[PDB]
């Protein structure tokens, strides 16, 4: 009977970033960042063009919101802006109503992870006495930081005194997203016979929900490095380029109810099928 739609001013040309959604679906919604103004309109347009449509009020809000999917009824807004468009009364003919929101605080990348999403989202709501008309639109938050930085690499051993010495060095502890992992495995010391090597980039993601915290992880790259027993004096080149891999920044204790944290894991397993595990954590960040 009215069909609602959120329109941003400058829609057609404002930035739009791909973001994987719930069911593992990719798409594109308009991009915003801290303090940026959000702007359009609310058009309504009347199914039959001759029957007024009687309500209670038209608003539009700008909501950022934490669901836990452990207490999926709880909403945590973090900011929360109502602008009322319309006080009750009658509408009798299609029209649009203009909106504007200034200063609007966003400090909080969107995320939408295992068990947690944070989402921001633009609604339209026109109350009814029987139902009321709700439209959600969803947008994009990315936060910037800058960092430093100089030269200091980083080095990470697994050490079996007498029997094995691998390292692996790394140029930084932090990256932004469409940087590279530029390292260096050295085999030092091979007594123990291994068959594969491996690098992966681990996400962990911790929530806290009510008295409880889960954790949860998810392989977002696997570097292949070597099969077959490597020997002492060889050197093996790593670069991994972070602009393939579907990555947010780091994300620490978000309102105090999750952390997204990124690790290096090196793995080797030994030709009698033996896990040897080393991490270390890399802090990601996103450059403007």
């Amino acid at each position: 009977s009215v069909e609602v739609e959120i329109l941003l001013n400058d829609a057609e040309s404002r930035k739009r970033a791909e973001h994987k959604t719930e069911d593992g679906k990719k798409e594109k919604y308009f991009l915003f960042y801290d303090g940026e103004t959000v702007s359009g309109k609310v058009s309504l347009s009347l199914k039959n063009p001759n029957k007024r449509l009687e309500h209670q009020g038209i608003k539009i809000e700008f909501i950022g919101q934490i669901e836990l999917y452990y207490d999926r009824g709880n909403h945590h807004e973090f900011v929360s802006l109502v602008k009322d468009l319309a006080r009750p009364g009658e509408i009798t003919q299609s029209q649009a109503f203009d909106f504007e929101f200034t200063h609007v605080e966003k400090p909080y990348e969107s995320y939408t992870g295992q068990n947690v999403k944070l989402r921001y989202f633009l609604r339209a709501t026109i109350s009814r006495r029987l139902n009321d008309v709700v439209k959600e639109m969803d947008i994009v938050v990315h936060t910037l930081s800058t960092y430093p930085e100089l030269n200091s690499s980083i080095k990470m051993e697994v050490g079996i005194e007498d029997c094995l010495h691998i390292e692996f060095e790394y140029n930084k502890s932090k990256y932004h997203l469409k940087d590279v992992i530029v390292g260096k495995i050295y085999f030092l010391l091979v007594r123990i016979k291994i068959k594969h090597m491996e690098i992966d980039i681990i996400k962990r993601e911790t929530t806290g929900t009510g008295p409880n915290v889960y954790h949860e992880n998810d392989t977002i790259a696997k570097y292949e490095i070597m099969d077959g027993a490597p020997v002492r004096g060889e050197s093996i080149p790593i670069r991994l380029f972070l602009a393939g891999y579907e990555l947010t920044p780091t994300m620490r204790d978000i309102n105090k109810k999750f952390s997204v944290r990124y690790y290096l894991n090196l793995v080797l397993i030994d030709e009698e099928e033996r896990r040897y595990f080393k991490q270390q954590e890399v802090v990601l960040w996103r450059k403007g």
